[PDB]
């Protein structure tokens, strides 16, 4: 039981959601307090006994030893002051228990304000989320899809446009498109990093840096980069923008929202291809997670639900981001919750979708080819041999009798001087029609 | 392999391994609703001679423990699970079977605990029970607390005249009471909006079984179960669905109810924003009212209170708006006989109910109730506005009235003092007539 | 100022100040402004505040506007001052010009705007227009759609097919049952719109600048509303419950937009099912045929795109709604644009969808029944005669040979002492399994 | 039955009758992109020897009239049409065929004007052309104008000290210049955000034909058409798609670009809200700055209201784009006309309002500098540097007395008799130097 009077009052003030800061947020706050103590010691402003104790307490917090010591609601003062002081109070208690007296404000918060610390910890968490969690999970997903694209490179089937019969494509081509959407997702997350990684630390109460030592922010960021291995962390381009607004969070959520849109398409196609068997498309078999197989598309359902959550969370992030006033945007804890949750859900579901659905998909190449070979969409190359009228009669009879176009052309007595069997086979070569590269 | 204290079994444990996505499971209220439903189903199956009394009574007793919140640690499955909520349905069946078994009665999770049921009709039923209970027993009473606090303050401030603001610019007089009666109306209308959703929010799918047809459930199963649920919850809002296909193919009642919560979020944002603006400064702001200090510390400095409750309220509203977008997205995307976005939709709507309930009460009791106004002063300020010179026109002419306005601003004085200063009291008008014409409380036209 | 222009100086300035979208008010918004100005002139006359000669010229000019004779006289951008003052003045100026050309001098502010402020006039016209749109346009179009769906539900009451849950094969239903579900969604949409009318019909008129009624006669609003009800035949129009709430907020528009948003969600499901039912034919479900306008499902596409627009419009309305300050919400023209567009799009596409898609659908009943009679989903009723192990084997062989369950039971030599042909047909009666009520 | 002056034909008239939904057709920029595309296709088909030069040149000339805005009245089909935009594609082919015929050359709308193209790779190409042009040639230049206006104020007001505000409550000093530098950065970052979407916004589907495979287009048709488009538009951002299937099965590039516009809306909401608050009152508000005007003065903040309403529209439009984007199926996303409407409108609104806001509001702002500095010098926030001279007790007593009497800290220190051997006037003025507290870099 390590927090003190201030945190206790915040517990009483905000019984709203019953949920507090997440592991990554507590980690970031610990990392930040350690870096600030280090710099304050480097500069000779904080006595080494005090600093080394703070640095040790902060390392415990960062390592996840005191997650039970952060009871404050997400829905707290919009600067995150409550959680800032929560971290200061906890560090002080730990230091004192190791027989070193430090003041939560004067020592643990030395050279800092809430207004620059809580957004810094938020951006450390979000940058770490993008770089060390989500991008690698997206690469796992891109690789699974790309591997399918290769495996199925020659697996010809019918295209569908407007949900209607269309000319041939391969499953490999379609899956290459999904792989590109996830590759583009990775490009989209990376494109946000130059601004997501900007940190407010050193701007103090209003962005001017008053009561912080010269270059405090530069030095803290330097320590943070070396401790996290994230070179994307950087001092803000403009100290006022970095505290008056959280636009980088709005930007990064936009990339996550685009990824949610891509995943909705990929997952929807996958459950449709797996549908039926009798009542559906029965094109592929999904891994099952006395009687015939009927696998529910549970992972596609989890993906599409996660995407809806990201859409909603993204709307909440933008709403908070728009509503800053003057020197401070006071929607930080709510914005932090939503973007970090979006990173988490997308990271975790992308890996599961790749590994326990995509990877083990199967298809019947022989059957899918025989079906593409049955489509009215492929009769066009016959027009110059048999005329538009016979071609339409062929298409009708093929559908009615449930035969291939080839077989119907044979059945209707069209093989002869104007159309040989080998010419028929050439003009109706559905794999060639897919134009595989 | 299952933990030793665990009352769940193999199907639940598989779902734990399949969906490690958010790390969050069903809320207390959803678990309670699953318990209530399973008890009521066992009661009806027993009533109808379909389930032997020894089995049914053990299931009913076990389901009551769940409903009473004794087993909230027995529901480990992620929110982001199969979209019908089958995993959570099975979780409930397994936990009930374990409880029954530990009491010496063997029951089958599917054949007995799920008798006459599907997951497709059970999970959306439990969802609508929880949402209806949230609206009726939690949110409406919290909104009533907030409405009453706003209305009490409006009466207290009935004669506290100040300048209106339109476009953020100086306007004619209003009272703080009048503005607060407007806030109270927004909350009163919020309650009306939630009540208007109840006829459809309260519809339950139970009895529709796998596809809405009621196949493999006894005739009138749904009607009988709903009757038991109404008796046990005291919620007469719970009813059988008007159409059994609509009630499974869609979750449109959740979308509708979320829309009401979204409107309330919009109202709360306006109310909270005004109150923190009125509290702003003191020196750089409007300094119209003082908010209760929720963070006092030892100090010999002038007071400066942060508007932490309006910040909590406005952040809650943002969350409700996001949650509402999430609900609508899941709601649109059903296919054929089943909408498979249920656990995600349930999570978002029930959270919006919880956040609004909790923050409305806090806002009412720890912010609204103790607001104070700077009143003799708000009045001096309204008495200084160029907005109030119009009623002088018919005594002194609009050109002199305009000069009065300009001089008042320049010398930072009341309109009244400026009229006196310019020597107009005499033949043009008496002091009593001036005071009648410039009575700013009267200009507010309090009803 | 253009020669044929009936607007004057203030309007031409607004034209120059807001070249933003290049779109002005819609016909319905212009009409409502005309109705309002007519009603105000009538009341001011009744009260002896406005000379009859002036009032009658204003009344006649306002009626021309209400009748759509001057839809070209309102050039101001939607994106104008957020009270809609510019459009208010635009109306006053146009009326003055019409009166003038009929030989009667009236002052746009002192006469046409007598007893009024822009702050109570523009939202009043907005709510008149939205109430009119709901009652006289949308609900009648939804009724046409509900009737078309219900008609199909009846026509197809015995058209048995397999259900689909998770997109996977399920026990029998009828096309008629599914359409009854669609009809209920639309019936419920009508209830939803009706439920918003008590607050959508609330009008701010009489509240003047800040909601107090300063500079309007006692009971001005009630008297104006009385005239409006009498002219429009809309009993839903009413004075606001609270005059401050009615000007400080536009919550009734947020509420009404929420009902439109729910209808958009319902229409998305209905249109999606219909285009899937009509898909293929070869590569899809081939359940029904859509009227031609292999037909692409162009009306389901128009419906789903309209619903997307309504979702977006609704987000804009809520954003405006939350952001009022003190005595006035200044997002009215934008909010009005979006809600009124959503009414119009839903009205027009609902009628088209009903009359040019739903009404002419045809069902492929034999293909539907054949599939249902071939489903492993229907073997359960055989258990009590042949055992679940044999029932499983029937299901497997039926799938392998593409035969009905019935024929498979015969083919496996099960008819005789185990069960008779009559008993087999009773147990496998798929229409009976749908349990039509 | 078709109107007399109409250059469209039967397929377009059927579309007019089929989709009477919104009553609104394509915008000028969309019609222009369709003409540009058709001209480029005819050029390439002629280059490849597939289209006779007389036909191709007639098509090229017609398409140029369309690209030049000469026939924006010939496109009557509703936005809410078939979701591939096939109807508008056919509308373009028919209008071109009519123009060619009026100029004495017979061409077939399908066989000639649509040669090598399909009903599914044309409309998304024209959409991405229009969106790329809008981003590069219209929006970014307008944001640069706004950035410059804000940056100019940041410099002009670099010494205009005032009190900071956090949580809406009094805070330590800043300058108006510093606050405006924050706004300028938001707009500069908004330009960075738009630029960041260009590698994917500029990808074009042309050449993929019906399903993305390029069936029935000549080898390299896409590459060749893109080269002509680049030369004609001067937009090197136009490029062939990385993956031809992704470019038709999805419109993810539009969702991405809409996200950047949404962020700009979020930034503009903050800047406009601050500006109208600064201009508020005069008596009831903050009265920090005076806005240009578009009895005593009381200017309504009309441009901040226009900006915040535009921002709301962009937010709604952005939701519509994402909803359409998510809902493709298999080889084609069929929400193209609706997505195009919304993203292109968001570009147009932000372009026009940004320029107006910059030139007709920001440029002419004036600051109440005396009142601002005097207020900063009156703040309890600035007494901390007195602690070491007069002690905590008197520093606090000074803050209280200053507020009560509506005086500066400086005058209150004098009034309390605190000037002596522990504190000179020169030292008092150093310690209470509010501009120095703003630490202007």
């Amino acid at each position: 039981a390590l927090w003190r009077a201030q945190t206790q009052r915040a517990v009483e003030n905000f019984p709203i959601s019953g949920r507090g800061l997440e592991r990554a947020q507590i980690r970031a706050l610990g990392l930040l307090k350690g870096a600030c103590a280090q710099v304050n010691m480097d500069l000779g402003l904080l006595a080494p006994e005090k600093a080394e104790a703070i640095i040790a307490a902060a390392a415990e917090i960062a390592d996840g030893q005191h997650d039970d010591q952060f009871p404050i609601d997400v829905f707290q003062t919009g600067s995150g002051t409550s959680s800032n002081m929560n971290t200061n109070e906890v560090i002080a208690s730990i230091a004192g228990a190791n027989g070193v007296a430090v003041h939560p404000n004067d020592d643990v918060n030395m050279s800092q304000s809430s207004n620059d610390t809580f957004p810094t910890a938020t951006h450390i968490a979000a940058t770490e989320a993008a770089v060390s969690h989500l991008i690698p999970a997206l690469e796992i997903l891109q690789d699974a899809l790309a591997t399918k694209a290769l495996e199925w490179q020659s697996v010809v089937k019918s295209g569908r446009t407007h949900l209607m019969d269309a000319v041939p494509v391969t499953l490999g081509q379609e899956f290459s498109g999904y792989a590109r959407q996830i590759e583009a997702g990775i490009e989209r997350v990376r494109a946000t990093l130059p601004r997501l990684g900007e940190l407010a630390i050193g701007g103090t109460a209003v962005g001017t840096g008053l009561n912080a030592p010269e270059g405090f922010g530069v030095k803290v960021v330097s320590v943070l980069v070396s401790q996290t291995g994230l070179p994307q962390l950087r001092t803000a381009a403009n100290s006022f923008e970095a505290q008056a607004a959280r636009d980088g969070l709005v930007e990064a959520s936009g990339a996550l929202r685009t990824i949610a849109v891509s995943l909705t398409k990929i997952a929807n196609d996958i459950r449709w291809m797996g549908s039926g068997p009798l009542t559906g498309l029965a094109e592929i078999q999904l891994p099952d997670l006395i009687m015939p197989g009927k696998v529910n598309p549970v992972l596609p359902e989890a993906v599409t639900q996660v995407a809806a959550q990201v859409i909603g969370n993204d709307a909440a992030v933008a709403w908070g981001g728009a509503n800053g006033a003057f020197e401070l945007n006071v929607y930080i804890p709510m914005m932090a919750r939503n973007i970090l949750e979006s990173f988490t859900l997308l990271t975790n579901v992308s890996k599961l979708f790749a590994q326990r659905c995509i990877a083990g998909l199967t298809a019947n190449a022989e059957h899918l080819r025989e079906l593409a070979e049955s489509s009215p969409s492929i009769v066009t190359p016959l027009n110059s041999a048999i005329g538009y009228e016979e071609a339409a009669a062929v298409a009708k009879q093929a559908l009615k009798e449930r035969k291939t176009i080839r077989q119907t052309v044979i059945d209707r007595g069209l093989i002869g001087d104007k159309l040989s069997l080998e010419e028929l086979d050439r003009r109706l070569d559905v794999l060639a029609m897919a134009k595989v590269e």
